[PDB]
């Protein structure tokens, strides 16, 4: 949801690793040049 998002932020938005741009976190991936993050997948954590 790029068009009207009331309950996401604007705050939490990421920068496209390759165009740099301002995409939602969800979907984790630019909706422009169509990239995803670097750092969507849970690792092994403790
Ligand atoms: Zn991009």
């Amino acid at each position: 949801s790029f068009e009207e998002d009331p309950e996401i932020s604007l705050a939490d938005y990421w920068k496209c690793t390759s165009c740099n741009e301002m995409n939602p976190p969800l979907p984790s991936h630019c909706n422009r040049c169509w990239a995803l993050r670097e750092n969507w997948l849970p690792e092994d954590k403790g």
